Order: C-alpha cells, then structure tokens, then sequence
C-alpha cells in the first residue's frame, strides 16, 4: 500500500487529508494523490487498503469523463500521450517516487472550494434515515410519510453538510447562508442533476447509488461550478446492489459503509489506530473493486 507519500520535499505539501496527500505543483496546480488510507467516522485506520487510492482515482476519472459535458472539473488536461509524470518534476518519475504516485494521482487545478459537502441522497439511509425516523425530515427538509429504510426519495435531494470535528448536516437554507442563495441553489440543482444522471447510469449497470458526496469548487472568473475532489467512489458514496435491494432494511454495502458498520459493530468506531483484520481489509477492498467494476464496466484486474 501507499499509505503516506514521501516525496522528499520535491514538491511542497499542501495537505494530507484522510485519504489524499496533496502537493503543490505550482501556483495553480496540485498533485492530488489518493493514498491507500481509509477512514471511517473521521478516523483513519491504522492499516491501508492496498490500491484503494488507485481505485478512487480511476473511478473518479471515470466519472469525471462521464460527466465531462455536464460539469467542468478540476482535472488538468494531460496532453495526448502524456502522463502526469510529464507534468511533474523529473525526479518524481524516479521509481522511489513514481511507485508512490502512479495511478493514484491526479494533476488538478487548485480551485476555490464551495465549503459544503455536496451530498445528494437518492435513497434514505445513513444520517438521513436517522433523522427521518425521528422527525420525518432530512437535513431539516420535509419528506413524504411512510418512507421505509433505504427507500428511494421521490426525487433525489441535496442535503448539504458542513466541512468540519465531524461534518454537520445542514439544511439547504443554512448552506445558502454559508455560500449564498444563488450559489447554493445552483449547487443543489447541479448536484442533483449529476447524481441523477449517474444514478440512472449505475442502475442500469445494477448498482443503486444510494447517496453520494460531491465537492464543488467555484471559478469566480467564469462563474462556473467545478466538480472537484473525488467523484462517486465508494468512499464518497453508498453503492447498493440493485438486485439485492430491499426496502425496509439495510443493504449490502459496496462501499465504505461495510467498514463503518464493522467498526460500529465492534465498538471500534472513532478509535484511532484500528487495525482492520485482514478479512476486513480484503472484504472492503473487494467491495470497492466490485463497485468499480460494475460502475465502470471495466475490470480492475
Ligand atoms: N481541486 C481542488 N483544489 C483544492 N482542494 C481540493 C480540490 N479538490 C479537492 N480538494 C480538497 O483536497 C482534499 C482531498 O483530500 P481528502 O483526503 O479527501 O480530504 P478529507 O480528509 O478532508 O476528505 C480535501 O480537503 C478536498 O476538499
Ligand atoms: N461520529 C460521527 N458523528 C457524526 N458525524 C460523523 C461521525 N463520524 C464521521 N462523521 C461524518 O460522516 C461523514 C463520513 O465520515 P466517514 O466517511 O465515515 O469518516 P471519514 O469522513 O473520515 O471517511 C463525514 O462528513 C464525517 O464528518
Ligand atoms: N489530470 C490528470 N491527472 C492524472 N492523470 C491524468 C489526468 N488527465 C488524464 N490523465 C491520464 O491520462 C490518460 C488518458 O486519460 P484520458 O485521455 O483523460 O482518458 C489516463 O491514463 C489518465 O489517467
Ligand atoms: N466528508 C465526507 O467524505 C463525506 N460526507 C458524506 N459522505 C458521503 O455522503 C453520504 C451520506 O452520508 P451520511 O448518511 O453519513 O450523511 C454517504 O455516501 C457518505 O459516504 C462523505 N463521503
Ligand atoms: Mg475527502
């Protein structure tokens, strides 16, 4: 696994997130490296999921391409026949570095981010289900009565969260407080549009995208929302098998929920330094790969 990139100062480190190591290529561009780290409940596991970051990268790329006519994205154009390494200092092609970067790195434009987790829910689960059972709303929004667990909403819904300790689910109205009324509506509508397109596509492939978290940037020069971060990965989404889908209960996970649930079941949610047993590593990895393969129609290996 590539757990922590070690680039020996060749590029400045902008950040490490839970998953990504982000370096500055230049003033406008980031080397956006998805490591193999995995986190749940905002805590990184001790051990990694080998090549998860490659999957997140590749799957993101798939979706960026799928959505390329629907939304601008943060990817830097790589000229034909070139690789990201052509756009990096030569030293990063040396194997010590290249092995840490290849297939898990995106060269992206630094964007001003819209400070929301742009969650779209097509189906009620997770935190939405928890809230709905209580008060019949999601992120404060009113809903039809009688939804059962995992049921499809009548229409997918934008249900933002803050970008945090833990992210906070907020209403669209509160999101508009944060980001502006016009922008928030644009975000909502675009997110739902993107989600729905992907949902429909995925459904035909056999996957229900229950929900997903997008991240958007804003290019204030062109007044364009930019799809940034990762897109429709099993970290950012819940993927259910359509054929096994059954409302009124939880679904099999093809996504991080498997790990989340395992941690919770084992009273390890929130605990740092958790070593996923190999079985859990493997099962998680395999679930992610299954999602990847089904969604993309391509083989992982
Ligand atoms: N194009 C971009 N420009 C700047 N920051 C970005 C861009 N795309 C994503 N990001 C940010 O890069 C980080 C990605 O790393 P990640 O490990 O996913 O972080 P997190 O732990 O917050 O989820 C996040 O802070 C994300 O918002
Ligand atoms: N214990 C918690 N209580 C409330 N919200 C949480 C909790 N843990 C994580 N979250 C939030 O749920 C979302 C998903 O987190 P999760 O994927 O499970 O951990 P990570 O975000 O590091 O991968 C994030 O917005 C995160 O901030
Ligand atoms: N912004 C980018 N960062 C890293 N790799 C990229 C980027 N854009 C394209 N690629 C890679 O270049 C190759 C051609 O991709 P594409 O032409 O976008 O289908 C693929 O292997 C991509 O992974
Ligand atoms: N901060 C995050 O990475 C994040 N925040 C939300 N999500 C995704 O948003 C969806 C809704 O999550 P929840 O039901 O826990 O609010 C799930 O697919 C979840 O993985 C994320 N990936
Ligand atoms: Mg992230």
């Amino acid at each position: 696994s590539i757990t922590k990139t070690e680039l020996d100062g060749i590029l400045p480190l902008v950040a490490r997130g839970k998953v990504r190591d982000i370096y500055e290529v230049d003033a406008g561009t980031l080397l956006f490296v998805a490591t193999d780290r995995i986190s749940a409940y905002d805590v990184i596991m001790e051990n990694s999921i080998p090549e998860k970051g490659i999957l997140l990268t590749k799957l993101s790329e798939f979706w960026f391409k799928f959505l390329s006519n629907d939304v601008r994205n943060h990817l830097v154009d790589i000229a034909p026949g070139k690789t990201i390494f052509d756009y990096l200092p030569a030293k990063l092609s040396e194997p010590k570095y290249k092995t840490q970067l290849e297939d898990r790195s995106l060269l992206v434009h630094k964007h001003k981010l819209i400070p929301l987790e742009v969650i779209v829910r097509g189906y009620i689960t997770g935190s939405a289900w928890k809230e709905y059972v209580k008060t019949g709303t999601v992120h404060g929004l009113k809903q039809p009565q009688g939804l059962k667990e995992s049921q499809e909403f009548p229409e997918p819904i934008f249900t933002p969260s803050t970008k945090a300790e833990h992210d906070e689910n907020i209403s669209p109205a509160q999101a508009a407080e944060l980001v502006g009324e016009d922008l928030s509506r644009r975000v909502a509508e675009l997110a739902v549009k993107l989600y729905s397109k992907c949902k429909d596509y995925a459904k035909e492939k056999g996957i229900i995208i229950a929900d997903t978290k997008f991240e958007f940037g804003i290019d204030e020069k062109t007044n364009e929302i930019i799809l940034v971060d990762e897109v429709l990965t099993p970290d950012s989404s819940r993927f259910w098998n359509g054929a096994s889908y059954k409302v009124g209960e939880s679904q099999d996970s093809y996504d991080k929920q498997f790990l989340r649930d395992w941690l919770t079941a084992n009273k390890l949610n929130g605990v740092n330094g958790v070593k996923m047993p190999q079985d859990i590593v493997d099962r998680t990895r395999a679930k992610y790969i299954e999602a990847y393969e089904t969604l993309t129609g391509s083989k992982w290996s």
